[PDB]
């Protein structure tokens, strides 16, 4: 049996002194990097003036001899939509192979009428590409209702010729100016007169960010069949004169990253020697391009081995990017360099700036890491990059320097700072074709500046360009960039050739961050303190949570009965290691019923106590074991890892969900609760195993805070990591009698359940059980009188729908991320894909085969994706569903598992095909994910199919087209929405999470509803009200005035009011994403009332939420709502058999404790969702207006929109 | 329509244009039902005409139109009321009806 | 541009015509003047061969 952790993610190779100097820089503080940058990029004073004297000649003659599509806009007098519209029509034209064709249906069919009759794909699927072109504005989503009226417009106004001058522009533009050419012989012969003219290329074929095997042996072929292009057409002219190849790792394999470096260094690395073989014997330049920074120091693996391979021996085309945005460059450089010596090849290094800017920050803040590997000012990167041009004029005898800039004053700098003395083949420049000749043809050749370009040239058809086109039109076009300000003609020249190095030199605080981007930590601002991650990217990270993993796996963990008085006798077992049960994780010793009981007795005992903590205390106890677990992380790891059978990956998440629900119930507590939110007493607390630290401190915490004694009973399979948080909350202070932990089944949960002191319960697990919690409850009255709340958050059979529009790349990393991460054990795993029949196909294929690049085994290893099921029963339940499906003939795809799982319990990740929706009757709570296919017109119908699950938890959407996001998001009924991302990972206080219906019966857990409900007067949540008013609401407030019910009338009024239907907030978080949190209303209540007056106000209450009602007929009101207005009739019916006019969303009751009580079985009897249950007697009625809380009346839903799911992020294109 | 607003001069032509900016990404959630429901009956042309009504309708525009500083100028798209519809077939009601329920109305 | 330019001239008239104000007759002119070049530009924006006249 493999020692725990022995092998957990040991590095390529050792760390040498430079490789650990690079690591070093990894997130080095801005205000760190920055003076030694500046002191590396100075020069002297005569050198700086006659660098800002040729930057002035370069940008005059570059404004001096200053679109298409501009010439094409004002020639019809097109608006912008009309602009995006008409490029996007021409696309589809020349999606169109034949000339003739084309040609034809423009002139009979398109120009003369309905273009939509003859053009499965909207149209404007990459109107946010054309939309950049012809604004210079990106949008993440494309409103195709604003672009298809516009298209109308524009050819009733001006016909084919407007057609045909789009047709004509597009096709330039696609076909010669976002690429050099559409294949690389076509690429080859256009490039052949700037060649005579001086320049040089390097030609891109676009492949990038591998799914699949079989896309990464398409990308190879590519890239060898455009060296011989390449070598053919160099025909001996060498590294330097001749044309070259660039290419990127990320094409040659789908698993590109340090997670899964082994197979990278066995797999991949030969791809690229096998490449490099072919451009050493042609003799031509093959490059690395540089992408994410978390590939950085990977890549350099690659290019060492490379480099010392003897196999490749007398070629010094081998060439490799480093962006100077990145806080490791120079760090990067000085192994290069070295690495150049070593090896004695002339290492051909491209200096860039950076193309993956946004993305950065958002990784960094989603992943709450300590600070940004790239700079936030950039200012700071072009310091950085001519710091890094002396570094590498330095040593041209050993490296060939490539400076790849349009910035004419970066250009101008290096320029002077390279000196007189030249030869081909000491440096050059380089610039992206059809972006950068005309900067370049001012410097290129003997009548200009004599130092030679080379120009990155891509190549591929339409499809491939459109891909990634927006990244690339981004770092030439953001408010910062210098290709958008010089032509910008409010920025003067002066302003354009400004000295970086000099600015920054005289800043108050060389190197600060920019004020507009926070840091990972300071997302919440004052609200609180964000959760930090590990960054499992970083080889000291990684060398020190190898250390800390074992240390863990070394330690005797338990779990024990702790009661208020101490631990307690109990029955001992083992506790293994899911993923293989010869590993003992620790011992848990599980609580008697008559222990549960006593527990119980003695939190009741202790309510006064901890009620008197005051509120501000209680939360300063969890702000405390917020930072006890945070520091304690790696600890915590690998008990997760080893008990829970997580990967290292979401154990860290976890980690910081707890961190965060503490956190952020803190901060809610001292936003809300005051002496009159009393408490409820004793709350019992349950949890599942799948979450077994987030969603256990969650819900302890909240109880907590909320001044309720918690009895925690955690689930059966995961008591340690339970016993090690109630721990640390009482280290951070809670008190012994507060927050006592029961280890066992059902049993000790049901015991503590039916315990005449528990005030409260909050669940987290199966619909199955909650149900049999809530019958247990329904026995039960408050000693007020009063049902017990029931907090129950239940599973999900969550659905994905993609249409034609989707990025079907971006797609199949969501669905393997949200379907089988953690073996699919989410309570928000994706289990129904939906694909519109146009994609369905291409997409499956590609899922299948990203499914294969899985690897399944025990979690103590970073290469491992998907860990075992928690146990076998739950192996056995889940492998019973997949041959029941593969019997009934559905087509099943799964991963053959190593021979090594046969020691746990695995499921191999599957894919199951389905005819329809219906075929799936049950969530099965593994990596099983059924896929679905669907016509475009049957889109409406298909989300009624995922609503008819009865089920309402997480939902995602994958399109581009607004039309879209408005109709399946205004339809769907569920309660955590994600637009063109992952469904799984809700973050507290920013996707606020839980589902409705079968899923649960909020509030929504790391919300701000929650802490409400474990109080007996709610309080006012931050940010909880609404300006609206409902309409139905106030016509039955008029129809009550006008019956004399005037009392009610006004209470009716005020019911409208009070409501916060109609809350819709955006909630702080990463860039790159929109948080929305909105409330609803539920759907149909059931009104249980037994006086008219309490039917008015039971009525106006759910009115004034936006519900409609089902009125208990046997209350025998049906003559105190003669007359309604049809607005009110449309809401109210009335129902003699409540199991037969459900499902309800919820239930107001008056009467009586016993009437109470009676109803509440009833209620609790009926098919379907738990019902929130709110009761008062006719009395309370009268007295109290708060008598039904407003709040438990409205739905929560949470939206969380991927806005760089277009390739960039348009807010950060301002901030430079 | 409204004097000096996008939809006047469509009024005076017999093929009414596009105006510019009219436009609207919501629909009618009613038209929806409506469509799926003439789907059920195996009235393709009618359902196709609804679900193309239910695009091209404008309700919902809510424009802010370019003015003075110191005030928003709103200009928005509603449904008319109730629509009184006088079919001859069939086919004519559920494309009257597709129309009307495309722009929010009741008939 | 006729009624812009020659507005002081139709004020005068408007005043004595129709009772308004001076103020008034200014933003009645205005008004004249702005549906003028408003539906231009409707018109700029819209319509086509197709949209044929009534
Ligand atoms: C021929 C060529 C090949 C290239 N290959 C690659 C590659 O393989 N990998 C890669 O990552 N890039 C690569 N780049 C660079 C990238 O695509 C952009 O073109 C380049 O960063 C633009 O910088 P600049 O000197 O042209 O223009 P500038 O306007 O001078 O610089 C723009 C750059 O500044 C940086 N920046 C913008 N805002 C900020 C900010 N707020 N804080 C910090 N920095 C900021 C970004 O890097 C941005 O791209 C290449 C560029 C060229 C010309
Ligand atoms: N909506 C959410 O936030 C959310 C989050 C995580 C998990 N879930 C759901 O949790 C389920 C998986 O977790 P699980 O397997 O631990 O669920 P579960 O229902 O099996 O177990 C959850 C808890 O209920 C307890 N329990 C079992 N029988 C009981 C009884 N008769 N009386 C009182 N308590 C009893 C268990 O001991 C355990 O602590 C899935 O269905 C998943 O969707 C929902
Ligand atoms: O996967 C999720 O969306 C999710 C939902 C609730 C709680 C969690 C979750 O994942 C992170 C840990 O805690
Ligand atoms: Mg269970």
């Amino acid at each position: 049996a493999p020692a725990p952790f022995a092998d957990f993610a040991p590095p390529v190779r050792p760390q040498s002194t430079l490789r650990r100097a690079i690591t070093a820089a990894y997130r080095r503080p801005e205000t760190e990097c920055l003076p030694p940058l500046v002191e590396a990029a100075t020069q002297s004073k005569e050198i700086r003036d006659a660098a800002a004297s040729t930057a002035r000649k370069l940008i005059e003659a570059l404004r001096g001899k200053h679109s298409g599509v501009e010439g094409l806009v004002q020639e019809y007098s097109l608006s912008s939509q009309e602009g995006v519209a008409l490029m996007c029509l021409a696309e589809a034209l020349l999606r169109i192979p034949d000339t003739a064709t084309r040609d034809a249906l423009i002139r009979d069919k398109i120009a003369d009428g309905n273009w939509k009759s003859h053009l499965s794909r909207s149209l404007f699927v990459n109107a946010a590409t054309w939309g950049l072109v012809v604004t210079g504005k990106l949008t993440s989503t494309v409103n195709d209702r604003s672009l298809a009226a516009a298209l109308t417009r524009l050819i009733s106004r001006c016909g084919e010729p407007v057609i045909r001058r789009g047709v004509d522009m597009a096709m330039r533009m696609m076909g010669e100016q976002f690429v050099t050419g559409e294949t690389i012989r076509e690429a080859l012969k256009r490039s052949k007169e700037l060649e005579e003219k001086g320049f040089s290329y390097s030609y891109d074929m676009l492949g990038e960010a591998a799914t699949t095997a079989a896309d990464a042996e398409r990308y190879y072929r590519d890239y060898e069949s455009a060296i011989h292009a390449i070598g053919k057409a160099s025909a001996g002219r060498g590294i330097y004169e001749g044309p070259g190849i660039s290419i990127k790792l990320s094409a040659l394999h789908p698993r590109y990253s340090r997670a899964q470096a082994a197979r990278v260094m066995g797999e991949l690395l030969p791809r690229v020697k096998a490449l490099a073989l072919l451009a050493k014997n042609y003799d031509i330049g093959l490059n690395i391009d540089a992408e994410e920074a978390d590939r950085l120091e990977l890549s350099l693996d690659l290019l060492e081995v490379l480099c010392l391979d003897g196999d490749l021996s007398g070629w010094n085309g081998m060439g490799f990017v480093v962006q100077a945005y990145g806080k490791r460059c120079p760090f990067v450089l000085d192994f290069i360099i070295d690495l150049a010596r070593r090896s004695g090849r002339r290492i051909m290094v491209r200096l860039v700036k950076g193309a993956y800017w946004d993305a950065e920050i958002k990784r960094a803040q989603l992943d709450g890491l300590a600070d940004f590997p790239v700079f936030t000012r950039k200012i700071h990167t072009d310091v950085s990059y001519i710091a890094c041009a002396a570094k590498l004029l330095a040593a041209t005898d050993v490296v060939f320097p490539q400076f790849a800039t349009h910035n004419a004053q970066t250009l101008a700098a290096i320029y002077h700072m390279a000196g007189k003395d030249f030869h081909v083949g000491k440096y050059e420049f380089q610039c992206l074709h059809g972006m950068g000749e005309p900067l370049y043809e001012e410097v290129v050749g003997r009548g200009k500046l004599d130092r030679p370009c080379r120009i990155y040239a891509p190549v591929g058809t339409h499809e491939t360009l459109l891909a990634y086109l927006v990244r690339r039109l981004l770092e030439n076009g953001a408010n910062s960039s210098f290709v958008h300000r010089i032509n910008d003609p409010k920025v003067s020249i002066d302003e354009l050739i400004a000295d970086p190095v000099e600015v920054v030199r005289a800043m108050p605080v060389v190197g600060a961050k920019h004020d507009r981007i926070a840091l990972p930590a300071e997302l919440f601002g004052d609200a609180r303190t964000n959760s930090a991650g590990l960054d499992l990217s970083n080889e000291e990270t990684l060398a020190s949570l190898t250390e800390a993993l074992r240390e863990s796996a070394a330690m005797k963990w338990t779990a024990l009965p702790q009661l208020a008085t101490g631990p307690a006798a109990g029955e001992t077992r083992t506790v293994l290691n899911p993923g293989d049960h010869r590993d003992v994780v620790g011992s848990v010793t599980e609580t008697s019923e008559e222990d549960a009981r006593r527990a119980v007795r003695l939190a009741a005992d202790a309510a006064p106590d901890w009620a008197a903590v005051p509120p501000s205390e209680r939360a300063a106890c969890l702000d405390r074991a917020a930072e006890l677990m945070q520091a304690r992380m790696p600890t915590l790891l690998g008990l997760i890892i080893r008990e829970a059978g997580k990967s290292a990956l979401n154990a860290i998440a976890e980690v910081r969900e707890a961190i965060d629900f503490l956190r952020y119930y803190a901060e809610q507590t001292r936003r809300t609760l005051g002496p009159g939110h009393g408490p409820l007493g004793p709350i019992v607390c349950i949890s599942p195993w799948n979450f077994p630290l987030a969603i256990f401190t969650g819900q302890i915490a909240a109880a907590l805070v909320a001044g309720n004694p918690v009895l925690a009973k955690p689930a059966e399979e995961t008591p340690l990591i339970a016993a090690e948080g109630v721990r640390i909350l009482r280290e951070a202070g809670i008190p012994a009698s507060a927050l006592q932990l029961l280890p066992g089944d059902g049993r000790v949960g049901a015991a503590l359940v039916a315990a005449a002191e528990t005030a409260g319960v909050m669940f987290t697990g199966s619909t199955e059980v909650a149900r049999l919690i809530q019958a247990q409850l329904a026995d039960r009255l408050s000693p007020a009188g009063r049902p017990i709340p029931l907090i129950a958050e239940t599973g999900g059979q969550n659905a994905m729908i993609v249409d034609s529009s989707a990025l079907a790349e971006q797609v199949v990393g969501d669905v393997i991320t949200s379907a089988f991460d953690s073996a699919g054990q989410r309570c928000s795993a994706l289990r129904v894909l939906c694909l519109q029949e146009d994609v369905a196909d291409r997409i499956l294929t590609m899922l299948k085969g990203a499914l294969h690049e899985l690897h399944i085994g025990r979690t103590d290893r970073l290469s491992v994706d998907v860990g075992p099921v928690i146990t076998s029963e739950a192996k056995d339940n889940i492998e019973k569903h997949i041959e029941r499906m593969r019997g009934l003939g559905r087509k099943v795809e799964q991963i053959g598992l190593a021979s090594e799982t046969g020691v746990g319990t695995f499921v191999p990740p599957t894919i199951i095909e389905l005819e329809k929706l219906s075929d799936l009757q049950r969530e099965v709570f593994g990596p099983v994910l059924h896929v679905i296919r669907y016509r475009r017109d049957d889109l409406d119908r298909l989300v009624d199919d995922v609503n008819a699950t009865g089920y309402g938890l997480t939902f995602g959407l994958h399109t581009r087209l607004d039309e879209t996001i408005a109709h399946v998001t205004s339809r769907i009924k569920a309660g955590n929405l994600y637009i063109n991302r992952n469904i799984i990972g809700a973050v507290v206080g920013v996707q606020p999470f839980g589902g409705r219906g079968l899923s649960g019966t909020g509030p929504k857990a790391g919300g701000p509803l929650y802490l409400g409900r474990l109080v007996t007067t709610a309080p006012v949540p931050p940010q909880h009200s609404s300006v609206h008013t409902d309409p139905v609401l106030l016509d039955f407030a008029k129809w009550l005035d006008g019956k004399g019910a005037r009392a009610e009338a006004e209470a009716a009024r005020n019911a409208g009011s009070s409501s916060a239907l109609g809350l819709d907030l955006e909630l702080p978080g990463p860039v790159g994403e929109r948080n929305l949190y909105t409330l609803h209303a539920r759907g149909r209540i059931l009104l249980v009332p037994a006086t008219e007056s309490g039917l008015y106000h039971q009525l106006a209450a759910a009115l004034a939420t936006g519900n409609s009602v089902a009125i208990d007929a046997a209350s025998g009101l049906q003559a105190s709502l003669k007359n309604l207005p049809q607005t009110v009739g449309l809401r109210v019916s009335w129902s003699k058999d409540w199991a037969a006019d459900g499902p309800f969303a919820g239930a107001l009751v008056e009467g009586d404790a016993e009437r109470i009580r009676a109803v509440n079985k009833a209620i609790a009897a009926l098919p379907g969702p738990l019902l929130l249950v709110q009761a008062a007697s006719s009395g309370e009625i009268a007295r109290n207006p708060d008598a039904y809380c407003l709040n438990w009346l409205v739905e929560e839903v949470s939206a969380s929109i991927n806005t760089a799911a277009a390739g960039g992020n348009a807010s950060l294109m301002a901030i430079g």
